[PDB]
């Protein structure tokens, strides 16, 4: 909130805005001149319900001055506009990612994936390929480094929280705001959220990529005892679709001690590698074949 608000450069007309159909509250719409190339635009929308509690107001309002203050990045859900003068009810709205979240995604390609492609290639159009996983990771972690370097906690990093644009490009958004499951010990044990416990939940994460969508601790009942595991030290088993060096970086991930978690720089640094190591790998795999 101590944050400031420049309306000259992010108010928005509510009569430019077309609101659609609900995806979750947030609304898909169309605006008008939401952008310079004063075209029209397809954009997700966050409004406060009728009457919604003064909470619930500042509550979004924060919201939409961390956007305006976290800036720019492309691994990070774009805000666009808002409506905050009086007139309607408030708004914040971003760019529109037309996949969704990529856990749901993942899960319906399930049917569609090959490690890598040989030719004939158009057997595998639109496939999901250990590069297209490695490459989700990365993007992620790129994310986060860029959020954590702004001194921002995001809270709740899990696949539902990460949306697919066109052309493989991957978004966090609803950062700075069951979900035991992606919480680091310290966390469920202690309250506490640090940049580390986002990089235990970086490993949750992984997880879901490398399963292809999959719930995290199947069968796994969320009680005292799954909790006292996670500190006595166990840890989910690598999931079908991982790599050898990636369940590592889950394991990783996973250290009791936070201090000794890789930070998400090493992590950008570290999925940087391995994404280049399969595709060299991936260029022998496609001239030999
Ligand atoms: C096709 O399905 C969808 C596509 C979507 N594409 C883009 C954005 C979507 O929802 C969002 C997600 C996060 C935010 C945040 C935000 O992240 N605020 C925190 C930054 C503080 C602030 C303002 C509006 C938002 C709209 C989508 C939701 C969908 O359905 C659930």
């Amino acid at each position: 909130e101590r944050l400031p608000y420049d309306a000259s450069k992010w108010e928005f007309p509510r009569d430019r805005l077309k609101l659609g159909k609900p995806l979750g509250q947030v609304i898909e719409a169309d605006a008008f001149g939401i952008d310079k190339t004063a075209t029209c635009r397809t954009v997700a929308v966050k409004m406060l319900k009728e009457g919604a509690t003064h909470s619930e107001h500042r509550a979004l309002m924060s919201e939409l001055k961390i956007l305006i203050h976290i800036g720019h990045h492309l691994n990070v859900v774009n805000l666009l506009g808002a409506c905050t003068k009086p007139g309607g009810p408030l708004m914040v709205i971003t760019e529109f990612c037309k996949f969704g979240n990529l856990s749901t995604y993942l899960r319906s390609k399930r049917n569609e994936f090959v490690p890598y492609k040989v030719a004939p290639e158009d057997l595998y159009k639109d496939f999901l390929t250990l590069e297209h996983l490695i490459c989700y990771s990365f993007q992620v972690a790129k994310g986060m480094e860029f959020l954590a370097s702004r001194k921002c906690i995001h809270r709740d990093l899990a696949a539902r929280n990460i949306l697919l644009s066109e052309k493989n490009v991957v978004k966090i958004c609803d950062f700075g705001l069951l979900p035991l499951k992606w919480m680091a010990p310290e966390t469920i044990f202690d309250r506490v959220y640090t940049i580390q416990s986002d990089v235990w939940s970086f490993g949750v994460l992984l997880w879901e990529i490398f399963s292809l969508g999959a719930s995290p601790y199947p069968g796994v009942k969320i009680d005292e005892e799954f909790c006292r595991r996670l500190k006595e030290g166990t840890r989910m088993r690598a999931p079908d679709y991982t790599t050898p060096e990636m369940y590592q970086t889950m394991l990783d991930c996973w250290h009791g001690e936070p201090s000794q978690r890789p930070t998400f720089s090493e992590l950008v640094e570290h999925l940087g590698n391995l994404l280049q190591a399969n595709a060299q790998q991936d260029r022998h795999h496609h001239h030999h074949h």
